[PDB]
C-alpha cells in the first residue's frame, strides 16, 4: 500500500498530462477551423485551467503526505 | 493514508469533471463545422456515456467506503 | 483500504479509456475537416502514446501488487 498510491499518483499525473494534451489538441481545432478561431470559447478555457490547477495541487499535496511517510 | 486516499479521490473527480468539459467541446465542435453536426456521432456518444456512469458510480463508491472508515 | 485502491484504480482505467476514446473523437475531427487531414500531427500524436502505454503499465503494475496481497 505503499507503492500502491506512489503508483495511483503517478497514473493520476499520466492522465493528467493527457488530458492536457487533448485540450491542446482541441484549442488547435478551434484555431484552425472557426471562422473567429478560439473567439467566444473564453469561459470554457477558465473551467478547464481552474480544473487542472485543482488537479496539480492535489498532485503536489499527494507527493508531499507520500515523503512525510518515507 | 487517510488524508491521502481523499485527495487520490479528489484528483480523480476533478480529472473526470476535466474529461468531462473536454467531451462538451468536442461535442461543440462536431456540432458547428461537420455538415451533418452530431449525427452518425450515436454511438461514441453511448461509449462516453457508459464510461462516465462507471466513473461517477466508482467515486460515490469510494467516497462511501471511506467515511464508514472515519 | 482494502476495496478502497481497487476501486481507485478501477476508476483510474475507466478515465483511462474516457481518454483514449476523446483522442479517437479529436483524431476524427482532424481527418474529416481539415484539408491535410491527420497530416503534422505526427509528435502529438507520439506524446498521446507515449502516456497512454505509461498509464498502462502502472494500471498494471497497481493490478499486480493488488493480487500479491491477497
Ligand atoms: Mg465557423
Ligand atoms: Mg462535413
Ligand atoms: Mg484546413
Amino acid at each position: 500500500i505503499v507503492q500502491q498510491q506512489n503508483n495511483l499518483l503517478r497514473a493520476i499525473e499520466a492522465q493528467q498530462h493527457l488530458l492536457q494534451l487533448t485540450v491542446w489538441g482541441i484549442k488547435q481545432l478551434q484555431a484552425r477551423i472557426l471562422s473567429g478561431g478560439r473567439g467566444g470559447w473564453e469561459e470554457w478555457d477558465k473551467k478547464i485551467e481552474e480544473l487542472i490547477k485543482k488537479s496539480e495541487e492535489l498532485i503536489k499535496k499527494i507527493e508531499e503526505q507520500i515523503k512525510k511517510q518515507e
